[PDB]
Order: C-alpha cells, then structure tokens, then sequence
C-alpha cells in the first residue's frame, strides 16, 4: 500500500455532469488534457501519483503537471528506455512538456494506448 488516497464516493448513475472518462494519450504540448485524459498515460506508466517518484512506470500528478517515468514497454509502435517527463499545465491545457532529466522542452511524447 503506498499513496492510498480514500474517499472513493462512485457516482451511483453518473446522469449529470456529463461523461468525465478523458482517457486519452498523446502528449503534445498546447493541448487540453486532465489526470484523467493522461489518465491512460498513467495506466499506461501503469502507476498512481506519488509524493515523489522514481523508477520506470510512475508518474506526479501534484501542482502543474503531470511527470511520468515510461516504463519498459513492448509494443511494436513504442518500445523504448525509461523517460522522465514534465506534463506542465497552463493550468487547465498543458502547455509544455519537458524532460525532467535535462529539462528540455517536449512537443511529443507519444504513448500506444494501453
């Protein structure tokens, strides 16, 4: 057990508010994305937000952003080393993603969807 954040109040006919699922991955910089549209980066880092994190497949979703660490993944379409990135939100859109190692500027970081 490590990070259990309770309160898990499931919305019994979730009518209202509309669909809150997000589930998407592309990370591309300029683009209007939640926890739960990089949710999926975060299923795919196959991780939960952490006080702090490292070593591959985590992530921090806290303040400005979401970071990440890939995991070794083996899809055909992406499979590759480790990556620390920085999922920094111009508050509701990121806006930039940067590579937490050398702080460099992102504008594609491309996951295979699961």
């Amino acid at each position: 057990m490590g990070s259990s954040h309770h309160h898990h109040h499931h919305s019994s006919g979730l009518v209202p508010r509309g669909s809150h699922m997000g589930r998407m991955v592309n990370l591309e910089p300029d683009m209007t994305i939640s926890k739960n549209e990089m949710v999926k980066l975060l299923e795919a880092t196959q991780y939960r937000q952490v006080s702090k994190m490292t070593r591959p497949g985590e992530f921090t979703v806290q303040a400005n952003s979401i970071e990440m660490i890939r995991r070794p993944f083996d899809f055909p379409d992406s499979k590759e080393g480790q990556v620390r990135a920085r999922l920094t939100f111009d508050g509701d859109h990121l806006a930039t993603i940067v590579n937490m190692e050398n702080n460099r500027q992102f504008g594609f970081f491309r996951l295979d969807p699961r």
